[PDB]
């Protein structure tokens, strides 16, 4: 079974932010327009039996004072009057400003992604679904007591925490395909060997958030019993589908071989697309040159490990829907063994006119340092296996590269 998180109130809240607008409605309505909904099990977002239960769930990672401050920010933005000087200082102390401003539903919006991804984790734990999709989640930059990068609450960290705590041990592999380094998730599990994190991303001087690269400098990779358990691959601008695919393919396969995870969690932020306004990487959604995203998801799904697939960044809304619709169809095919035939032309539906002027499913695009990174990462995986007394065939993993 393949699940997907949605609901009427969930759709309203996911569409209530100034930054991401109606993106989630475009995504779900294109998936619906291509007749994929009957193939999928709807997973309802989690709701709680009291305010105390909600706080207990969110403060599994975030501090109570931060949660209090985020709730107060919503209240204040639901009244006409501006903040007092003391209220400005309070919000500033949690970085609730600049990139992460207040707006009238900021807390309900943020909490909704948590509700969706916690329900997705439970559906995997109870074996109701083999894979669950939540295009409303993936907010990987939020920290314990700090908003960052328009991420206010880290739904990813909370989902992973539910997975590892459900248990000769439970291990989670987190794979972050976003253009940006997944710093919040990496930091949350910096001391935990049972959650291995792996982010591929652009990094360069001054580019957000600044981490996930050399810090002569060296790569940090975890601490305490979590030493060697945070993996990173920073890539230069301009990379295309094939080179990005060859860059991460052998790493993914070797992480699966050595770690043998009980669950996989993928963040699939779409800001790597060639047509995203960042204009950094040159990936596509093409499906025969094969989309880097579809190559990676197909490989991860070939492992037959229960898998959570989340959204994230993506600032060209119709092209993000074009990508995530193909990811959704691919998941159905690999998991159910049931061919999905997607028309090359956008079907008529409520947002049809947003896909102009062409109305094609394909996005509108004309398509040595990596080897040193591979050597470094393979040594780190060996060190991780040594330290955690894991059994693995060094010859077979070396061949992968
Ligand atoms: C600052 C910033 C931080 C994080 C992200 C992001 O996608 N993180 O995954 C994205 C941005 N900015 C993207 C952007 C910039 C200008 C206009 C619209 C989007
Ligand atoms: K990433
Ligand atoms: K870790
Ligand atoms: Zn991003």
């Amino acid at each position: 079974s393949v699940g997907i998180v949605y609901g009427d109130q969930y759709r309203q809240l996911c569409c209530s932010s100034p930054k991401f607008g109606d993106r989630y409605a475009l995504v779900m309505d294109l998936i619906n327009a291509y007749k994929l909904i009957p193939e999928l099990s709807r997973v309802p977002p989690l709701q709680w039996d009291s305010p105390s239960r909600m706080y207990e769930a969110v403060t599994a990672f975030h501090s109570t004072e931060y949660v209090d401050a985020l709730k107060k920010l919503q209240m204040l933005h639901c009244e006409e009057k501006e903040l007092t000087a003391d209220d400005e200082l309070l919000m500033d102390s949690f970085s609730l400003n600049y990139d992460c401003p207040g707006f009238p539903s900021v807390f309900d919006y943020s909490l909704a992604a948590v509700q969706g991804s916690l329900a997705a984790a439970s559906a995997l734990i109870c074996r109701h679904c083999e894979v669950v999709i939540n295009w409303g989640g993936g907010w990987h930059h939020a920290k314990r007591s700090e908003a960052s990068g328009f991420c206010y609450l880290n739904d990813i960290v909370l989902a992973i925490h539910r997975l590892v705590s459900s248990t000769r041990q439970t291990r989670v592999l987190y794979v972050d395909l976003d253009l940006h380094h997944g710093d919040g998730v990496e930091e949350a599990f910096w001391y935990s060997p049972r959650v291995v994190t792996f982010s591929v991303h652009h990094a360069s001087p001054g580019f957000f958030p600044g981490t996930g690269t050399w810090n002569l400098p060296i790569f940090l990779n975890g601490a305490g019993r979590g030493r060697f358990s945070a993996f990173n691959l920073p890539l230069e601008e301009g990379i295309n589908d094939l080179d990005w695919s060859n860059a991460i393919g052998p790493i993914l396969d070797s992480l699966n071989i050595v770690i043998q995870p009980s669950y996989v969690v993928v963040q699939c932020g779409a800001d790597c697309l060639a047509t995203d306004p960042h204009r950094i990487f040159r990936l596509t959604n093409f499906y025969p040159s094969l989309s880097g995203y579809l190559y990676a998801i197909k490989k991860i799904l070939s492992w037959k490990v229960p898998t959570l697939i989340l959204g994230g960044g993506g600032y060209n809304f119709p092209d993000t829907a074009r990508l995530w619709t193909r990811v959704t169809a691919l998941t159905i095919e690999e998991v159910k063994g049931k061919k999905m035939t997607i028309s090359p032309e956008i079907p008529e539906h409520s947002y049809f006119s947003r896909y102009g002027p062409d109305f094609e499913l394909d996005i509108d695009y004309f398509p040595d340092s990596i080897q040193k990174h591979h050597r470094r990462i393979l040594e780190q995986l060996r060190n991780y296996a040594d330290l955690n007394k894991l059994i693995y065939d060094y010859d077979q993993v070396y061949q992968l590269y």
